[PDB]
């Protein structure tokens, strides 16, 4: 009843061009079985949305990667938020929500915007830049570590640790094994920066530790919740902003619309998240036998959600393969959906908005002028190098 496919969604060929195989996954049926890894897959918007919004049946405490924490040891102690279910999930989630609150955004927005304008001004002086290293990476590295309260020394561990975290969600292929092989120095740095004395006053890290006396979290929970932000808070925005610049570089018509109305910056970034879906995949584990799309999935089965495919499903979207900065993007699953929906999305959207605003006001053209190189990761989709010439407005 359930179609079996040999597609490996974690193969380099798949990463290089996932869209044909993602259509094959969608059109094979609402639920597929991936013989390569012995997991169920759902690639249509409807089933992805349904799974995300049934956390009781499709739990996260057994891991949101391929590995089932009930069968294998997690590569690191489980996250108190991402890898927890209600009710254990609820209070750690509330703390991170209050830490990354609208009030916090108001306190940091002006500095985030000034740094975005400064970076674009700097880049325009060079003209020919690499939109990854020099922008998508450089800008978040210029605001997020400081907003965390991190010291200067050791920040070079942040992106490697994030690449490790996101490769570790995948199956035990070479990408994952190599990441874990090299993990020790990055884990050691990150774990140490999670301790309260190492997080500067007023930043996100210190705010988490200050929240340890309300009865929501205890002091021994704060370090791992800092770990959550050092895991998820940087590499995601790098690939989000990279996605948006890549979109504007490829669709000059949309850059021209953005220039004509910079208030479209926030939705242009939201559309980029839908269009590229920097986070491609997430797993759940069934806690019971469950019917999904006519298939009977047993208990303790891994279910792979194709967020990027759901965000290009023509059953949900009109012209899903077009980048449209005035599209009504509400409902895309690029940030997830339901109780685990990205708790840091206000930070993500703030960075993306102020960067696209800087580009909208200061840049007239973005032309690819060198070889584009893709970056391969079991969970993240993005580029390694994006040579562009920036023409000033
Ligand atoms: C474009 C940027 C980002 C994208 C595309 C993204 C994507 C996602 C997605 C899809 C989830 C759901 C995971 C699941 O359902 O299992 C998630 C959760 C999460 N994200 Fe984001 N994220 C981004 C930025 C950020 C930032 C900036 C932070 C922190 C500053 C952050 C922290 C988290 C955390 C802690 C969770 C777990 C929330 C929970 O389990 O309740 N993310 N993210
Ligand atoms: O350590 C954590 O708590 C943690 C780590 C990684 C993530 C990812 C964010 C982007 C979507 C996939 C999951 C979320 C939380
Ligand atoms: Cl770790």
């Amino acid at each position: 009843t359930i179609p079996h496919l040999a597609i490996d969604p974690f193969s380099l060929d798949f990463f290089d061009d996932p869209y044909p195989d993602q259509q094959t996954l969608r059109d094979a049926g609402p639920v597929v079985y991936l013989d390569k890894w012995n997991v169920y897959g759902v690639a249509r918007y409807a089933e992805v949305h349904a799974v995300l919004n049934d956390p009781t049946t499709f739990c996260s405490s057994r891991g949101v990667g391929l590995s089932d924490f009930k069968k294998e040891k997690p590569w690191r102690p489980p996250s108190l938020i991402l890898e927890a279910d209600p009710p254990a999930h609820t209070r750690p989630r509330a703390v991170l929500s209050k830490v990354l609150s609208p009030a916090t955004m108001k306190t940091i927005r002006d500095g985030f915007a000034a740094a975005a304008d400064a970076k674009v001004d700097e880049l325009l002086q060079r003209g020919c830049i690499d939109a990854i290293a020099d922008l998508a990476e450089a800008y978040p590295l210029s605001v997020f570590p400081d907003a965390m309260g991190l010291k200067q020394e050791g920040r070079e561990h942040l992106l490697p640790y994030a690449g490790l975290v996101f490769n570790a969600f995948g199956p035990p292929n070479e990408l994952r094994q190599t990441a874990i092989e090299r993990s020790a120095p990055h884990q050691a740095y990150v774990n140490e920066q999670c301790q309260r004395p190492n997080l500067a006053p007023g930043g996100f890290g210190a705010c988490i530790h200050a929240f340890t006396d309300t009865g929501e979290i205890t002091p021994d929970e704060a370090p791992l919740l800092v770990r959550s932000l050092l895991s998820a808070g940087l590499d995601t925005t790098v690939n989000g902003i990279g996605a948006a610049v890549y979109c504007l570089a490829r669709f000059p018509g949309e850059l021209q619309r953005l220039r004509s109305d910079p208030t479209l910056a926030r939705n242009a970034f939201e559309e980029a998240v839908r269009f590229e879906s920097p986070v491609q995949t997430v797993f759940r584990t069934t806690t019971r036998e469950v019917e999904l799309g006519g298939a009977v999935i047993g208990e303790g089965e891994k279910v792979l959600m194709f967020l990027g495919s759901a965000n290009r499903d023509p059953r949900r979207w009109s012209d899903p393969d077009l980048y449209d900065i005035t599209r009504k993007t509400s409902g895309h699953v690029g940030f997830g959906s339901g109780v685990h929906m990205c708790v840091g999305q206000l930070v993500a959207r703030l960075e993306g908005e102020v960067m696209l605003s800087a580009l909208a006001r200061k840049v007239a053209a973005i032309d690819i002028d060198g070889p584009v190189k893709r970056r391969f990761n079991n969970t993240l989709r993005g580029l390694e190098s994006l040579p562009v010439k920036l023409t000033p407005a």
